[PDB]
Formats: C-alpha cells, structure tokens, sequence
C-alpha cells in the first residue's frame, strides 16, 4: 500500500526542451524547440520544418506575460507581429488541487521510467478538461491533454528537457519588431 | 616560390567516415557510412535511407580483398549475396607517381582549410582518368573523380573522417551469409 501523495511534486521552473503539439481540431502535429521560464512568465517557441511538409511558413513565438505582449516572427521572411496578451500565464506544472490518477512505468525491462498521472477530475463533471503525466523522480512534464474553452483539445508531448536557460538571448525580440498586430496563421 | 612536393603526402590507412558517390552514368547520389582498412584491404559500406526517396532497397557491402570475397546484404530483408572479387584492392590515397596539380584553400576568412590536388595527368592523354583532393595537414581524402574503364565516371566526396576503427565487428558478415552469388542491384 503506497500513500496517495498529499500534493503533487513541483515541476521545474526553467528549462529548454522540445514538444509536439497535436491539435485535434485540425489534425496538425506542430514540432517545436521551447524555452520555458515560469519565474519571468515568458515562453519562446520555435517551430521546426521537416522534409517535404506542404506548408511553407514557420513561426517563432516570444510570449512575455510580464509585459502583456507576444511577438510572432515568420522565420524566413522575418515579418514580425506584436500582439497584446489578455490571458493569464499558465505554467507546465501540476496545479496544487489536482486529483491523483495513477503511477506506472513507461518502457521495458532495464530501460523504463516511473511517472505519475494527475487530472482536474471531480465528480460533478463527466469529462476531465486537463490530464498531466510527470516523472516521479524530477517532476518533468511528459504529456498533457487539455480539453479547454468549448472543446478545442490539444495533446502536448515533452522531451529532451534540460534544466536552466543556457541562452536567454531568445527572449529578446528581433530588430524587425518595431511592429504592428497582424494575424499570421 | 613553394617547392613542387617530390612525392604526395601518405593518406591514413584506417578510418570510419561518410561519403557521397555521384555516378554520372545514372545520375544517382549514394550516401554511405564507410569503414576503410588499407592494412587488411577491407572496406565496409552502409548505404543511407533519406526521407521519401523512390527506391526501397539499401545495401551493406563488406569487401574482404584478402579472402577474394564481397558480401552484399539487403539491409531490411537481410538477403545476403556472396561474390568472388577478381579486381585488386584500390586504396583511397594518392598513387606515388601522381602529377601535382595545385594547392589552395577551401572556405572563408577564419573558417578555411588548405588542400592539394593530384591527378594521373600525363602529356600523351588529353583527359585525366583520376583526380584526388587531399588535406595538406593530415592528407585526408576530400574528393576524387575517376573516369576509368571506358568512361564510367564517379565523383566521391569524403567527410566526418575519424582515424582508427572503433568498431571492427562490421567486417564480420552476418549469420545469413551461408549464401550464394545473386546480382542484387
Ligand atoms: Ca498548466
Ligand atoms: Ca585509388
Ligand atoms: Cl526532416
Ligand atoms: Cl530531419
Ligand atoms: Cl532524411
Ligand atoms: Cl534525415
Ligand atoms: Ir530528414
């Protein structure tokens, strides 16, 4: 008998890593290099081009939540958009009041890792809007599903995570962002 | 005035590296990981698959010139061919009697490398059948063009070369080569 943990582990506050964003609404899998900083509430997201995908435009996003602004740079053409942020900062961590779902091992004999699953499950709602899988040892994000705001659901996978920000230069918006608010999409 | 060098540098005898084979006769660019051993006169060549090339079969070649045999393994299906070698061993080096052509730098200010060009040029023949480019410092192969045997010409580029054979296991033919001489092509 293992004690149901009273609160979730604390996710790391700063890291450089890579994600896949699976958007169910359009079926698109966006691959990205991420710089994540829950202390200054900024996140920088660089989309990746793969061989022979049939879209031609790739974006860098710099979310600066402490200055209420997001910059979106078309990577090739360097066209920059500057937009106001209305929405609060949302960390990649387990909220304090989350429901404990389970603990299990991912992978094989010898090469396997213990992880935990948390959710926002509560008896009043049939369906969860949030599920997070996090390592037991270091509380690193592994996967999140997020059903939020009338039924736009995303699935995020996280990998190659490295504690710390070895390159803070990425949060400086480029010279071209003396700029306006386009919808680039 | 630099003295015309009396003999070419001596190419390294053993290395692991990668090549591109450009065959003019068919236009095909074959990318390969190579294990090269001029002492035991063996060479092992592993073709590389790239995303969405329209051929489906990729070969490992183990040339054992000291036992007069070559093994060709279809990589996925592991079908093995065992063939006799009639042809003598040919090293990746500059033959002793080669004509000196030139010395120059490849690349830019700060990031540039000095290399030499040798050939089999002689006044009796209008066209060279062999041209080799080799580093000045270490005599590493950079590029060869080979017009030999009625006008089948190949161009080879060499890169990521590492002195020594850190993995001799590659010269052991697989369990499936209790086997016969197919033409796989
Ligand atoms: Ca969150
Ligand atoms: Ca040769
Ligand atoms: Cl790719
Ligand atoms: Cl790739
Ligand atoms: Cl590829
Ligand atoms: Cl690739
Ligand atoms: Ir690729």
């Amino acid at each position: 008998h293992h004690h149901h943990p009273v609160t979730p582990c604390e996710a790391p506050l700063q890291w450089e890593g890579r994600i896949v964003l699976y958007d169910h609404n359009t079926g698109k899998n966006t691959r990205a290099t991420v710089t994540y900083d829950a202390i200054l509430q900024r996140i920088r997201i660089l989309e990746e081009k793969k061989s022979f995908v049939p879209c031609k435009r790739f974006f860098e996003y710099i979310f600066l939540y402490q200055e209420a602004v997001m910059f979106q740079i078309e990577q090739v053409t360097k066209i920059c958009s500057k937009n106001t942020l209305t929405e609060p900062w949302d960390p990649y961590d387990i909220p304090e009041n989350s429901t404990y779902e389970d603990q299990y091992y991912i992978g094989g004999p010898g090469d396997q890792i213990p992880v935990q699953e948390w959710s926002d499950r509560k008896p009043a709602r049939k369906y969860e809007t949030w599920v997070g899988v996090y390592t037991v040892k270091d509380c690193y994000p592994v996967q999140e599903t997020y059903t939020k705001n009338d039924s736009m659901t995303t699935s995020t996978r996280f990998f190659d995570i490295k504690l710390g920000i070895s390159d803070p230069s990425v949060f400086n918006p480029p010279s071209t962002c003396e700029a306006a608010q386009p919808l680039l999409m």
